[PDB]
């Protein structure tokens, strides 16, 4: 069975385990827990094909610099999910963008932005200018909505696809 390697990045007050749990067992936190190193597997069905998806959600700080730079070797699918109300954890993707490619080593990397907390009226960072960032690095903004649990399971199969075709 094919085993995706992916890693649960981010910073504290966007929505880590809220897109993790809410897709693994359909259900939404509001409480919120600072997490350090879990497993999370799940087998999804993709194109007729029964896949497993290994994802790592780790410490959304950058207090282990190290092991930063160590799992960021694996440069499979990065989730770059920021909240949109949140314009530092937005323009904080340049920091790991600047590292990204440089521990993948290669400028051609297939990656996800997705913005969360879409559902809720605080927008601080609009569609457009998301867009507009992400297709300067050449990644494409996708919408995720937690508390409505809406475009949160489309947008997954987006970053799959993307593997497939960095494959062949
Ligand atoms: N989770 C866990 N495991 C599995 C794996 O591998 N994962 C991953 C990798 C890489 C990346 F990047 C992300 C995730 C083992 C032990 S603990």
């Amino acid at each position: 069975m094919t085993e995706y390697k992916l890693v649960v990045v981010g910073a504290v007050g966007v929505g880590k385990s809220a897109l993790t749990i809410q897709l693994i067992q359909n259900h939404f936190v509001d409480e919120y827990d600072p997490t350090i190193e879990d497993s999370y597997r799940k087998q999804v069905v993709i194109d007729g094909e029964t896949c497993l998806l290994d994802i790592l959600d780790t410490a959304g700080q950058e207090e282990y610099s190290a092991m930063r730079d160590q799992y960021m070797r694996t440069g499979e699918g990065f989730l770059c999910v920021f909240a949109i109300n949140n314009t530092k954890s937005f323009e904080d993707i340049h920091h790991y963008r600047e590292q990204i490619k440089r521990v993948k080593d290669s400028e051609d990397v297939p990656m996800v932005l997705v913005g969360n907390k879409s559902d809720l009226p605080s927008r601080t960072v609009d569609t457009k200018q998301a867009q507009d960032l992400a297709r300067s690095y050449g990644i494409p903004f996708i919408e995720t909505s937690a508390k409505t649990r809406q475009g949160v399971d489309d947008a997954f199969y987006t970053l799959v696809r993307e593997i497939r075709k960095h494959k062949e």
